[PDB]
Parts: structure tokens; C-alpha cells; sequence
DNA sequence: GGTGCGCATGCGCACC
DNA sequence: GGTGCGCATGCGCACC
């Protein structure tokens, strides 16, 4: 774990949404943003090595949310939007803000 | 004139900056930003007469930013960062966000 | 609502 | 520093 202040809030538009209630759709758009936020880069770097961040899930493969790339089998144990908030649960714990998680509980 | 709560204040990665002190690379990425702040929308539209803003500079294309399109002879009374300036300001103007503009001063 | 996917668009490289 | 431009990438359409 490294905390990052830097973190955005649960929130979409402004209003507070918890990660469980967050839609597929908002995920999707949420997560880059988390990324840009988790790293200062301006790219996520998605698929290369040297950018894969050590909190991803490993059920999952690193690409751009935009699509889901998941094996048929893997789409069986765990669905897309579970997924997609692994991803974002994943890296506000190893960010070591589960203040921010747990917000809205 | 039609106020916008909602313009970001004149700060670059956290630094407070002028629009008379921003560099040409900072100012075209800040007025993507600016717009879709202005707007709410996703994507600025870029050439699209729909989307052109009211307060779009006279003598500079409805054009991405990215790469200048003026004719030659524009490019000559006024060069390309006063140009990108004048987008700024003129979008902060037309908000009614002078305080925003002018804080630095 | 879920999700694939078309493509506009802006990050940052390249070069002056 | 200035600026063109290559292309990764995420907004939102399309369809279920």
C-alpha cells in the first residue's frame, strides 16, 4: 500500500455514488479517470507491460475498459460490471483510501 | 453574457497561473478543458457550425486547437499564443467569470 | 439498464 | 520555449 491523496471522490457530476451502486456505464468512463488521477499521466498505457498497475486484478486482463477482452470462461465467474469495480475497489485500497471506498455506507 | 459557475479556475495542476502567463503547450490543453466545462459536453464538436461557442474569436477558425488552421496572413497580426488567449478570455468573458480571469493580477 | 464499437480528439513526441 | 502531427483512447451511439 502507498497512499495517494490524490484520489478523486465517488462522485459522478457531482452527485455521491457509492462503487456499488455506480452503473456499467459510469464505471466504464470512471476508471480512466481514476487512472489519470492514480498515476499524473495523461494516458493510461493500456495493454503495456511497464504500465500495468500492481492493484489490477488479475482475473482481468489489462486493456482499455472500452471493450472487454475477459476470456468466455472468466465472463461465467464474474460479471463485467464486478469486474469493473474490482478495478476501482482495487485501487483505492492499495491507495489506502477506503475512506473514500466506504463513503457512502 | 450568461454566467457559468461551473469554468474551472486558471490553475495548472494546482499551480495558479494568468492567461497572460500560460505557455502556448499549456494553453492548448486548458481550453479543451475550459469547454467541456463550459458546455457539459463530452467532446467539443471542433468544426461543427452547431457547436461553434457565441463567443468563438472572429479571425480563428472553429478548428481544433491541435494544429493551427489560419490562413497565413492571419497568422501575422496576431500570433498563435494570443490567439489561444483570446479563446480563453473570450470564454471567460462571456461567462461573466472576469473574477476567474483577472485574479492573478 | 447492459456492453460492443466507431471514430473524434487531445496527450505528448519530434523537431526547430 | 514554440507548434505540427501521430495515434491511443474514451465519449457516446447503436442495439439488445
Amino acid at each position: 500500500q502507498e497512499v495517494n491523496s490524490e484520489l478523486p471522490p465517488l462522485t459522478i457530476d457531482g452527485i455521491p455514488v457509492s462503487v456499488d451502486k455506480m452503473t456499467q456505464a459510469q464505471l466504464r468512463a470512471f476508471i480512466p479517470e481514476m487512472l489519470k488521477y492514480s498515476t499524473g499521466r495523461g494516458k493510461p498505457g493500456w495493454g503495456k507491460e511497464s504500465c500495468k498497475p500492481i492493484w489490477w486484478p488479475e482475473d482481468i486482463p489489462w486493456a482499455n475498459v472500452r471493450s472487454d477482452v475477459r476470456t468466455e470462461e472468466q465472463k461465467q465467474r464474474v460479471s463485467w460490471t464486478q469486474a469493473l469495480r474490482t478495478i476501482v475497489k482495487n485501487c483505492y485500497k492499495q491507495h489506502g483510501r477506503e475512506d473514500l471506498l466506504y463513503a457512502f455506507e
